[PDB]
């Protein structure tokens, strides 16, 4: 999976792909949670002296889930106040899972935490003050809702004004949370390995130079999305451009640099990593683009159209855009 | 300008994207010429003996033509037998464009002869008897209509059986000819260096391995191009998919192969090269898929379509696209 956070003059663009093993494939779903909804946790957070097993839906907020292999886990949200919020996965933390300290904070599951974020909270430094104040935290030693083993994940939170924070679990179990904006390298998130051994590679690159690219090696891997996306992104102009020519062009450049495609393997892993689906964003209008890599099919949506819902509501939206629906056709969770 | 050839149980899927500097953007145009038209050449070709200033439509043709840079000329067709001709760039062509020797044969002007061939001729063996029978020839010395100079391109001719003859002008001005099907390296074609060069370079990577693509360079020339829509060509894997599954799977992986990102500077000449349209055939049913990059979308429509003209008619596709048109709205040539 990458991300990219592109500042445009129409609004913060978000790019996000969804990568996994062709034996486990992808099936999104979104839900929706409409302000004043009482939500109870999904799963257990057992290693957890307190759980967050309810609260009040804020913030309305559409929750993408990952169906095919992470049980129904929300990895990418959005809400009426433009904040964005993602787990990406980050296998070199798999071994400091174990190892986080529980601060005594109610601990969200990691199916819903990305959600909740979005439920409850406007501002990327809102997400900040109530990790450190202890209104929650990340249930990072627990399984998944419906899962064996705590997952390795890493997360992330975007606001409207381009506000970025990347949450990391790192050696020992420590949590450690990078702040930046929008052109800081915080724009661009992959996957392993961790965000300091990126910025060691990323050392060697002369960014400003406009043909870096063409000397970064390619693999899948997150290491080489992440070199590449930075450098894609630095020489990408949108001066001049319409509203459907920028979106345009964070796509094209956005799938240039990061969407992998089927069959290649991984040398370092020995298993391939396709991207299934895709969303855009322009966080700060509601404007959401839902693609899937499977039939190469796209709807084009907006958050406002969901505030008419007064409960719950849920769509298979991958099946729908891949059998050619236009529309999403909701259905009462 | 990238072209792959794809063999699949819903038919040989032909993808092909137009490239060129942004400095001089490219505008796709299409032409459809009727059963039974008479045409004229566009252009002259005076430094040969006998010109092809006539000729009859055998087979209904559409033909995307290039107007941005070239002029109009043809680059990309398609006919009612399944039929598709193409002109790609190959610079590495320009030095022996005025040495092509005239062998009495009437001489097609290189803004039409792509049409040319499609309007004439239902196979690949068709085409390549008629070159061998001197039915026409093409006007390698000669500029395109309407412009100063000879121009470097190369061409190649793919059936609905997946039988593939490339056209590359060499050293001392030698046409050659290389034929290969749809499993031959000839399915991947690209711009320089010449086709021997390509394969020499080849000879290095052992594409039976999936991790193949890992180990190549990347650059956005027609080197790194050439192998990369090779490696990801040999490990797609089309079983089980259905038609709309297979159409994005080819799609897919020639666009992480080859689609070109705006702001990448080639370092061996100093210039970008993006990606401004591409076209997308099964050539077993004449569906036809025509995408703009600049505004990220695209139209599906078919050859039967236009089978009911009567007259050549005229389309501003990419124009047509790039405003959101869902059909083609098409004028009298
Ligand atoms: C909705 C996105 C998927 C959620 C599951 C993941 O974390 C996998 C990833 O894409 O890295
Ligand atoms: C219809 C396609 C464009 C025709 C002009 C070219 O031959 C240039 C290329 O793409 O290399």
């Amino acid at each position: 999976s990458s991300r990219l956070v592109t500042e445009t003059q129409y609004g913060t663009m978000l790019m996000r792909t969804a990568d996994w093993v062709s034996t486990a494939p992808f099936d999104g779903h979104m839900s929706v949670f409409p302000v004043g909804t009482e939500r109870t946790m999904r799963g257990q957070v057992a290693e957890y002296q307190q759980a967050m097993t309810k609260w009040q839906t804020k913030y309305h907020t559409l929750s993408i889930e990952e169906h095919g292999a992470f049980g129904g886990l929300s990895g990418q949200t959005s809400n009426e106040k433009g904040l964005s919020v993602m787990a990406l996965s980050q296998h070199d933390s798999e071994p400091y899972l174990s190892q986080h300290k529980d601060n005594g904070a109610p601990a969200v599951n990691t199916a819903d935490v990305v959600s909740f974020i979005t439920e409850r909270y406007a501002t990327t430094a809102e997400v900040k003050a109530a990790l450190d104040n202890g209104e929650f935290q990340i249930a990072w030693a627990s399984a998944p809702n419906g899962m064996e083993h705590a997952a390795p994940l890493h997360y992330s939170v975007v606001d409207a004004d381009g506000n970025i924070m990347l949450i990391q679990l790192v050696k020992g179990g420590e949590q450690k949370i990078y702040l930046g904006d929008a052109e800081s390298d915080l724009r661009v998130k992959t996957n392993d390995p961790l965000q300091e051994k990126h910025r060691e590679y990323m050392q060697q690159f002369d960014l400003k130079d406009p043909s870096v690219a063409t000397k970064m090696p390619w693999s899948i891997g997150g290491l080489e999305r992440n070199s590449r996306l930075l450098a894609m992104s630095t020489h990408m102009d949108l001066e001049g451009l319409s509203y459907t020519e920028t979106v345009a062009r964070q796509k094209g450049t956005f799938d240039a640099a990061a969407l992998v495609p089927f069959g290649v393997q991984d040398p370092k892993t020995g298993e391939d990593y396709p991207s299934f689906f895709s969303m855009q964003y322009n966080l700060d209008n509601g404007d959401i683009w839902f693609r899937s890599l499977m039939s190469g099919k796209e709807i084009k949506f907006n958050l406002e159209d969901t505030k008419q819902f007064k409960t719950p509501m849920h769509a298979d939206i991958m099946a729908q855009v891949d059998k050619g629906a236009q529309t999403i056709t909701w259905s009462k969770m």
